[PDB]
């Protein structure tokens, strides 16, 4: 019975893979329509399609129980069946499932329709996060203006959806239990296929905390000289609204005021991008070039015909948060980005294009294997290229960085600017899932949900709100991914493993030798390296066909997620920075925040 049944099973899967691909295509199309044009109508359609696919997924789960799949010889077949048993939200009773979609939709659409009044003109009330409020948080050095925009934004994107958030936690939890995980924490963590994963990340975070604390301390020092001691204390958490970003996840936008050597060059090519007439189209074409230059795959025509790479001008509602989309056919991949001509946006274009490349690289695989080896792998791909693009080396080659001397002081400036984006983010990213895990697991009482957020943010990042908050506010959904039910640990894993890929890609490209001051890891450009491209191909082409350790091994021979590489990259900075903090008697650490009242 069992040798025969295994042969039938292979044909069952082959055939079922194709059907899921096609049914997902339709669901994706409806999601796309909504996300690119928010209306009551498109909401209904997206939600009804999803409901129907959920119903089919349930029959598929049920059909898995008819096959003796755990007894089969083929690891590969067992892997595909295992994946089909994991329903996620689709396990919910029909009505509960529809209620959950309506709750998610309410939250995501609240986020995307937020608008605030101009600080200087309360008649003018149509400022959106993207682009208006983002530009003020990133450019203004008026602490009171900054604080105003912070409060207006968090009040509308966060507090306004407490009731919905709460319902979502209930449903998320119910759904996980139906799949027999303890909570949604364990449902998310199952993607990493490793029991010790949480512990591994705590270990890695603990090894990098000291460097993070040195950075924190230095930035605080510099902010005090800018804003004065009335605005920033020596010993407390940094007021977050001064850190150049609405969530303080990255601080690179205040590099003008905290850079180690302000006499020396600090790389910001936005102004040159605008002077040379760059458009979004050019930016995407440069990204394409980067990948084709490494002998990877060209964007297909469908990409250019159907992508949305600039913010519509018909004043409609849409989700402007940048995203990459697989449509599960052949060569139908798309990006929706409300692209602006800046350095940071050029990196985002590479980031998103990294997802697109992953899609194209694994599109021959069976449907259940057409995703990342783990979610962090997907988010890392494009960032490995962004690491290169951001190098002075690369930016001189493309004519965006003019008259740059690469002295020791400019290296330090560049290193620190990178650290503001890459080290700073790690605690931030860890907290976004720690908060949510703690609610999913039932560890925090509803009475304390807002202060448990800011508590994590204090303990891990050493920041706090500009104003006093309380349990009358609900601040966590003011972050896109929280409002939209996007797991965030992927981004923590990405910011660690991308240094492992980059370092390895740099070695393959000839651009990095430890024992050679002409090839330092932080000036490595892998543009043009078919040797780097080959490693990418070997790993990305695998999809989720094997456990992620085997995908990493395809790239570089390793099997372990490790913080060695990111430390190696920042080692030069750490040595200078420790010494500079001691030279200036810089206070390190912070007192417990007093900005969330229970
Ligand atoms: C999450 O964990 C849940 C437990 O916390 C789990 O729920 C259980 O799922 C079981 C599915 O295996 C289910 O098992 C069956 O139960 C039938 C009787 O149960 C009733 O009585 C209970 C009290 O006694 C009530 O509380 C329930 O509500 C039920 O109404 C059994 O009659 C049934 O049996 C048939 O199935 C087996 C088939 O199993 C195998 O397959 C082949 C052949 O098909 C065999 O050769 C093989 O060795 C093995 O037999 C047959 O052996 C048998 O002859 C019958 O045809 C079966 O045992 C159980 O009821 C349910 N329990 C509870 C408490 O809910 C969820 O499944 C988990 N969810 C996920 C997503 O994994
Ligand atoms: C947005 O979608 C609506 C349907 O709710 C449609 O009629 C409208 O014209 C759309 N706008 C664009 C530009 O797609
Ligand atoms: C480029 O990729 C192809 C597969 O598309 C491979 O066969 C070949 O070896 C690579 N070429 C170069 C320039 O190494
Ligand atoms: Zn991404």
């Amino acid at each position: 019975a069992l040798v025969k049944e295994e042969i039938q099973a292979k044909e069952y899967l082959e055939n079922l893979n194709k059907e899921l691909a096609k049914r997902t295509n339709v669901e994706t199309e409806a999601a796309w329509a909504y996300g690119s044009n928010i209306t009551d109508e498109n909401e209904k359609k997206k939600n009804e399609i999803s409901a129907e696919l959920a119903k089919f997924m349930k029959e598929v789960a049920s059909d898995t129980t008819k096959f003796q799949w755990r007894s089969y010889q083929s690891e590969d077949l067992k892997r595909q069946f295992k994946a089909l048993t994991k329903l996620g939200y689709a396990a919910l009773p029909e009505d509960d499932y529809a209620e959950l979609l309506d709750t998610l939709s309410a939250m995501e659409s609240n986020f995307a329709k937020v608008k605030v009044c101009d600080y200087k003109d309360s008649t003018k009330c149509d400022l959106a996060l993207d682009p208006e409020i983002e530009e003020v948080i990133s450019k203004s050095r008026d602490h009171e203006e900054l604080a105003y925009y912070w409060r207006e934004f968090y009040d509308k994107a966060g507090t306004a959806v407490r009731s919905q958030f709460e319902r979502y936690v209930e449903l998320n939890t119910k759904a996980a239990k139906l799949n027999n995980f303890t909570s949604g924490a364990e449902a998310w963590l199952d993607e990493y296929e490793d029991d010790t994963f949480e512990q591994q990340l705590e270990d890695i975070f603990a090894d990098i905390r000291p460097l993070y604390q040195q950075i924190h301390g230095y930035v605080r020092f510099r902010l005090r000289k800018h804003y004065g001691d009335a605005v920033v204390s020596e010993t407390g958490p940094i007021p977050m609204h001064l850190l150049g970003n609405m969530w303080a996840q990255q601080w690179s936008e205040i590099a003008d005021i905290v850079s180690p050597f302000p006499e020396k060059p600090l790389v910001d090519v936005s102004a040159e991008m605008e002077k040379q007439g760059y458009t979004p189209l050019k930016m995407f074409q440069m990204g394409d070039d980067f990948f084709t230059s490494m002998n990877l795959t060209k964007l297909p025509q469908d990409f250019w015909d159907k992508s949305i790479i600039e913010k519509p001008t018909d004043g409609r509602d849409l989700v402007c948060h940048a995203s990459a989309w697989d449509f599960y056919l052949i060569d139908d991949v798309r990006i929706k980005q409300c692209t602006r001509v800046t350095q940071d946006q050029l990196f985002t274009v590479h980031h998103e294009l990294g997802h697109i490349q992953y899609f194209l690289q694994y599109q021959h695989q069976p449907f259940v294997y057409r995703t990342g080896a783990n979610p962090g792998f997907h988010e890392a791909v494009g960032d490995v290229l962004s690491l290169s693009v951001s190098t002075p080396k690369h930016l001189e080659k493309i004519g965006l960085l003019k008259d740059y001397v690469r002295d020791d002081e400019a290296r330090i400036n560049q290193l620190f600017l990178t650290a503001l984006d890459k080290i700073v983010f790690l605690p931030f990213a860890f907290t976004m899932d720690k908060y949510r895990w703690s609610l999913f697991r039932g560890e925090v009482d509803k009475a304390n949900w807002n202060c448990a957020f800011w508590k994590l943010r204090d303990e891990y990042s050493g920041i706090e709100p500009p104003v006093v908050r309380s349990e009358k506010d609900f601040d966590a959904p003011a972050k896109y991914h929280i409002s939209a039910d996007v797991e965030y640990l992927r981004y923590l894993v990405s910011f660690i493993i991308q240094f492992q890929f980059y370092k390895s890609a740099c070695i393959k490209a000839g651009q990095y030798d430890p024992d050679n001051v002409e090839l330092p890891l932080d000036n490595c450009d892998i543009y043009g390296s078919a040797a780097a491209g080959a490693a990418f191909h070997n790993m990305l082409s695998m999809g989720a066909s094997k456990p992620w350790p085997d995908a990493l091994e395809a790239f570089n021979g390793e099997r372990i997620m490790s913080g060695k590489a990111i430390a190696e990259y920042f080692e030069p900075l750490r040595v200078w920075l420790e010494a500079e903090n001691i030279k200036n008697n810089v206070h390190i650490g912070w007192t417990t925040s007093n900005k969330c009242v229970s």
